[PDB]
């Protein structure tokens, strides 16, 4: 538009609930419903305490996850794109934004848990997904992996900036685009853990 006093400005990237990953059983928490998500987006203020590595998070048209790697909060830039994210004291820019990459990180939120960047070199990698699911992917190149069990994309929207995760639970990779074909997830590409390494 030409009349910048009435131009709009995008919301906050909002922490609407977690995958918990803390005992036996993984599975999803919400921490804030759509209205608050609303409310928290525009003022960019979000005074709830955060737990744990896995975050869902939402904007208002999209909602996807983000992963806590090293004192980063990563995310895809297809979900976030430039937003800034909410925080107990008002907006907290990207410090660190690659759309070739897609992706983007902020500071790791008070009382979020990192995961640890994976040296195992190990093949033999688990997806988590944002209902708690955790799938089996087999390490084929350095930014691809195979489900050993393919299901529908719809098990996996929504998923992008989850974390590929090593037997051991480091951080091997965040979860960037399906391979698909006739709407099943055979494969799924990710950003590497090396290259969060390099981007820092
Ligand atoms: C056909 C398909 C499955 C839709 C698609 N496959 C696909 O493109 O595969 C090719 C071949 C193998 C690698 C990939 O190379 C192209 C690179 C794509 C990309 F990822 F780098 C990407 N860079 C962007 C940078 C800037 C702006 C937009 C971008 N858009 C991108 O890709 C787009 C988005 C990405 C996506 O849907 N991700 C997921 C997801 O859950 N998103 S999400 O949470 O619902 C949501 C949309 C709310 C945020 C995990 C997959 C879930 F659904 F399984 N896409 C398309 C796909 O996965
Ligand atoms: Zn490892």
């Amino acid at each position: 538009g030409s009349h910048m006093a009435s131009m709009k400005k995008k919301g906050s990237v909002v922490i609407v609930g977690r995958i918990n990953l803390s005992g036996d059983t993984a599975y999803a928490q919400q921490t804030r419903g759509e209205e608050g998500c609303q409310e928290t987006s525009q003022t960019g203020r979000d005074k709830n305490q955060v737990e744990g590595e896995v975050q869902i998070v939402s904007t208002a048209t999209q909602t996807f996850l983000a992963t806590s790697i090293n004192g980063v909060l990563w995310t895809v830039y297809h979900g976030a794109g430039t937003r800034t994210i909410a925080s107990p004291k008002g907006p907290v820019t990207q410090m660190y934004t690659n759309v070739d990459k897609d992706l983007v990180g902020w500071q790791a939120p008070q009382g979020s848990r990192s995961l640890t960047p994976c040296t195992c070199g190990s093949s033999d990698l688990y997806l988590v997904t944002r209902h708690a699911d955790v799938i089996p992917v087999r390490r084929r190149g350095d930014s691809r992996g195979s489900l050993l069990s393919p299901r529908p994309i719809s098990y996996l929207k929504g998923s992008s900036g989850g974390p590929l995760l090593c037997p051991a639970g480091h951080a091997v990779g965040i979860f960037r685009a399906a391979v698909s074909t006739r709407g099943v997830a055979k494969a799924v590409d990710f950003i590497p853990v090396e290259s969060l390494e390099t981007t820092m």
